[PDB]
């Protein structure tokens, strides 16, 4: 049992996230629900006391496994299990600062479980990200290119908007690695679109988000292939 074999739903995840911003040391935990392909959500919550940045800015670190694939593209996300993948990712917040995320995965029992760390280092401390003036993060085309002899690369381009209805450009890349040994198939140049939605939980007594993502691969431009040797 392999790939797409071993990603019959429902699912649910986990995350543990150890982060670092402008100095601040903080941690989240969370438990979520993947009831079908492509709909996937995740109930996180800061360990350490407040999160010291914007939920929204954090909701791309809070699970492309769970994205929706047609028949015809190959899903390299699920084509990686077993074995797994690492995520590396780069989030420039555009006049405002820069984070990395790093991304381990592991499959049990229905589960997939994120050990993800960020780091994110001169951040302007009156920008949205810290002082969390941020509302949500416009739906997006992930830009989805093979890389190397065996990896992905993803890119976006996101409009964050600001309480005041105004918008804030993070430019986003991440590159995908296979770490079980073997040679995964790469997928030809496709795009996902991508819509991250939160809310607050009526009761939780923590600082927290319940966020839901759709993930929808699609061959959006049939041209782009062709560019990607
Ligand atoms: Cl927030
Ligand atoms: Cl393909």
């Amino acid at each position: 049992a392999s790939g797409r074999a071993l990603f019959q739903y429902p699912m649910t995840s986990k995350i543990e996230l150890n982060g670092e911003i402008n100095g601040k040391k903080f941690k989240v935990a969370g438990e979520g629900f993947t009831p079908s392909s492509g709909r996937f959500n995740m109930h996180a919550y800061c360990t350490t006391g407040d999160l010291p940045m914007s939920w929204v800015v954090i909701a791309s670190p809070l699970f492309h496994m769970f994205a929706h694939y047609p028949e015809d593209i190959t899903h390299f996300f699920q084509e990686c299990f077993p074995g797994s993948y690492t995520l590396d990712r780069t989030l420039r917040m555009e006049g405002d600062g820069t984070l990395t995320t790093h991304h381990e995965y592991s499959l049990e029992d229905g589960c997939v479980t994120s050990k993800t760390t960020l780091n994110a280092s001169g951040f302007d401390p009156k920008g949205a990200t810290m002082t969390k003036s941020f509302v949500k993060q416009l739906p997006c085309e992930v830009k989805i290119t093979p890389h190397g002899p065996n990896g992905i690369r993803l890119t976006s381009t996101v409009l964050y908007l600001k309480e005041d209805g105004t918008i804030q450009i993070g430019t986003q890349d991440c590159i995908v690695t296979p770490v079980g040994g073997r040679k995964v198939t790469q997928p030809k140049a496709h795009f996902l679109h991508v819509q991250i939605i939160q809310k607050k939980d009526p009761n939780d007594t923590r600082d927290h988000i319940v966020q839901t993502e759709l993930a929808v691969a699609g061959n959006l431009w049939h041209g782009m292939d062709e560019l990607y040797k």
